[PDB]
């Protein structure tokens, strides 16, 4: 069968909010695996440990919070862990977050403190920081070693690059599954930002697949679901039966996305 | 590059009137081919008329043989003919004289633009598909510019049915009606009239949706999409598009295509 | 692998055009003397519709049959000559020892299409007869079914075989060659294979043409006007990588369209098998 | 597709050797200045092992400096000097702005190996060290683990990148690449590219490195020894072809073997995005 998971980021607007309980009422009924909620230092853990509470309270779904280490003590640390442990977090999204601690440090304290469910993150176009692409994957590698469950995958618009990662990953030993992270693009302007910001790679058809549109949003829907169901598309044919979603808040895309997929109420 | 043309319907309600004009607006920018406007087997005349004063665009206007006698016939073909309507779609119309018949009526009054139709599926009528084929062939030698297929979902048929045509010496391009769908329930109807089949993956793929709007009109721009990217890789560059007065679908289906103001 | 073992069963023939400074004469035969040890099936040479210069082509014809003893082919276009001009020279031609003509309509500066020379042609002698293909359709043309008829038309006239227009995207081509079975054309659809040195001259010749240029040769070439080294590699790796994949299709037949110049058509049949 | 969007996100170097002629001489500064207008990221000079001609390779190093101001890095061998001699050597360059090394043992003509030269240099001063890479082993390895384990000791010692052994082979080079991985190796492997126009010279550097040369390649240049510019186009459409290929596989780095010439490098280049 395909599992899926549905990412979100805690909303800062009361607009916000109420778009994002929309989202996961919606995405909910799609029994997703699990469903994640980032972290922003600028935009701090008390938000993403709220609306992980509010998840779990009012769906009953597995809701891992993203946790970073860069800023915070190892004692922080451990406190933070055992209090979402005793209340029910049994999964967390491992994380360095942006620059004393990297993420391998963070899967170890959180293993020492609890036998939790652990996801990480892996880059098919490498981390920008990374010394090297032979390091950026032997340092995975340590990562998972920590005792990881799954690696989630920084967002991807050139498929080829996904699957030559994961045979990489496959040929490192490195067992666990990884999962694609899927965005669904219907803001190209923002989708720009972050991929820029993140070293991915934007080809050039769909650079050109989304020239013209910047006042039409009806048309940027449409063309980027059509881009995300072909990309899921290939994948499942390629054996991918996992996907995780960053769906920015907004539903539609991601629960019609997973429809094509065979995933439905 | 890829030619296209938006076929539309005269509306029945004050609300799709608003909508057709305003849609005739959007899809005008693309500059397409020619549009044109079906008949029911009256208003269709005003349109086109309305369409050519206001756009400038090439309105053809559909005409069937239904309710209507030779004398008539070469009365509005002289009609048309005469108002700078020089592009027709021959057709027999939805239950005399078959479509080749009013082909070659129409020829005889001057020398008219003509689109006809044709059935990757074989006509419901049609005794056989070599017999629905010849007769295409008959209807073609008469007279006419292209064909335009009914609209249909398995490519693969189109294709093959495209191979037989040129096979069968049928010397004009097999353009490809597209039907948009955003509404399942409506296309399976259609469907159960033209005797268009709906492929299997493509009822699993709506199952479900009835109440979900929003999902249907992403999934039916997928397969359309798809469909004329398939299409495109194949040799096709023209494509006529069943609007059903709406724009949107269509106009994101152009994009795609590199059709785009 | 594969481009390795088909050594040995690839056909080739080379198009070349009269010259016309004595610069162009000495490096066509010099281009000739060096491409003939190839063993080409045929050798052709154009004769530009509405020139007025069919002189030149039947000269350049028999220099190269004595020059070299192989097979010469020209070609003979109708648009601008009547059927009487047509069946004299054809008669010439056959006495003479030219057996093989590329049947052309030629471009209009009407009476005759390719079509009516070949039955023209048929009936003066039973020449052996090559005619124009058009993978991306004929300018003219109203529809792609009707270029694929008139071909049908063309060919059941008493055609050996076609020689593509050049072209660049070998999908374009291969789709073509299917779509001419599904017509039920009958004979081998040769392509014609323009290795590219001068990309602002094929730039023209394609746009001229209708023949399509995809983006990453554009890129290719981009940056490259006044560096003639690069441009050649460049258009060599296309070419030979074209011909690989075709010959992996099954082609084996290229016609070269070497604009008088060897080396480029020289060494991607040499990456074919085909060496002295 | 793939290699066009790739444009501007290769990095490269070159690799030279010093002049043994005048003739040479010209040719060389001909090469660095057309190479210098692609801006790679630096370029090497090499020395011979056990020549006595150190002085040749530090000259032109200089030379380079003066000229373009690009970044030059002098290839240090240890089997024919004494720890001393090279601390002092290395003194000497860092001095003089030379803070990138090639550092390499040496053919055997020991009481070192390029390990060693590492360890020594890190001493001396904070350098920036590339090292020797063997896709297909090196000669005088016991086994393909101790010349992994080898590579792992060196890099261990203070290494920025490995630049390897040239290969015909592609997937040689793609498999070394995940043993390298699974041997714990952090540094990139960037592949060296030997491009080939001189087929009897490249083989003899072949049989005397143990890089295979496949059939199929062995084939395309048959029949060539006296036909220099078919080798260069068949070779340049190899070496493209085999940088296409590694880069759709994720390499973003190339050093290229250029023997003094420029042409069919910087045609290379071109095809990989990195124009002037
Ligand atoms: C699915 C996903 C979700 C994310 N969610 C968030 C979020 O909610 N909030 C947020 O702030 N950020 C988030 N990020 C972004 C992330 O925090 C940044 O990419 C960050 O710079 C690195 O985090 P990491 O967990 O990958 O760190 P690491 O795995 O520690 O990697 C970072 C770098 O250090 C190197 N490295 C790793 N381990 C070692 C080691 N032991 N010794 C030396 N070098 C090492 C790596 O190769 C790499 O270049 C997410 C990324 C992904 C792909
Ligand atoms: C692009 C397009 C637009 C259309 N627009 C309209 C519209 O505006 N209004 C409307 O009423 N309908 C419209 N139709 C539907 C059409 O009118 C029906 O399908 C109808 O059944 C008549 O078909 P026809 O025009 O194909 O005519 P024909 O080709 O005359 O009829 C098809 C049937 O008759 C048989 N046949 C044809 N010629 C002969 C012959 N000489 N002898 C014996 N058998 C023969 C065929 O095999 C076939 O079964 C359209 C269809 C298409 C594809
Ligand atoms: C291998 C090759 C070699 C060539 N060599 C030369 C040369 O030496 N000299 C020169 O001047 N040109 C040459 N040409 C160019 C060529 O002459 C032009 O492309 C010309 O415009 C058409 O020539 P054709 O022989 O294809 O004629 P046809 O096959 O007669 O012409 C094709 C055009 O007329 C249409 N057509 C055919 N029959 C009919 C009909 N009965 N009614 C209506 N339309 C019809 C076709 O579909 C098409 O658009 C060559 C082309 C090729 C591919
Ligand atoms: C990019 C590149 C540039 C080069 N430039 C030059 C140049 O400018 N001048 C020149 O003379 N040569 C040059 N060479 C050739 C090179 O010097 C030879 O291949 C040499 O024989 C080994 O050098 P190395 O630096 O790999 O040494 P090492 O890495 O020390 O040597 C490798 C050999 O010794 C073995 N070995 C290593 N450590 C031990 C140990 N402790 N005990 C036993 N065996 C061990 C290895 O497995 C292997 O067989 C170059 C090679 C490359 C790939």
């Amino acid at each position: 069968q395909i599992n899926v998971s549905f990412e979100f980021f805690p909303p800062r607007t009361s607009e916000m909010e109420q778009t994002l309980w929309n989202s996961i009422d919606r995405l909910s009924s799609l029994k997703p695996k699990f469903v994640s909620v980032t972290y922003g230092a600028n935009s701090e853990r008390d938000r993403t440990h709220s609306i992980i509470k509010g998840i779990k309270d009012r769906t009953g779904l597995e809701a891992a919070p993203h946790l970073t280490c860069i800023d915070a003590t190892p004692d922080e640390l451990r406190t933070i862990a055992r209090d979402y442990w005793n209340n029910g977090i049994r999964h967390i999204v491992a994380l360095r977050g942006d620059l004393e601690m990297y993420a391998s440090d963070l899967v170890t304290l959180l293993k020492e403190v609890a036998d939790f469910d652990i996801s990480v993150a892996a880059y098919p176009e490498v981390h920008p920081e990374a010394k090297s692409a032979q390091a950026d994957l032997l340092n995975l590698k340590r990562k998972v070693d920590a005792g990881v469950n799954r690696a989630i995958t920084q967002f991807f618009f050139d498929v080829e690059s996904y699957l030559r990662f994961r045979d990489r990953c496959v040929s490192a030993g490195i067992d666990v599954e990884i999962i694609p992270g899927i965005l669904p693009v219907s803001n190209f302007k923002q989708a720009k930002k972050f991929a820029d910001m993140t070293n991915v790679r934007i080809p050039a058809w769909m650079a050109q697949m989304f020239d013209g549109l910047d006042d039409d949003a009806e048309t940027r829907k449409l063309v980027g679901a059509n881009i995300a169901m072909d990309m899921v598309k290939i994948l499942s044919r390629e054996g991918v039966k996992d996907f995780h979603f960053y769906t920015l808040n907004r539903a539609e895309m991601s629960y019609a996305i997973c429809h094509t997929l065979g995933v439905r109420p």
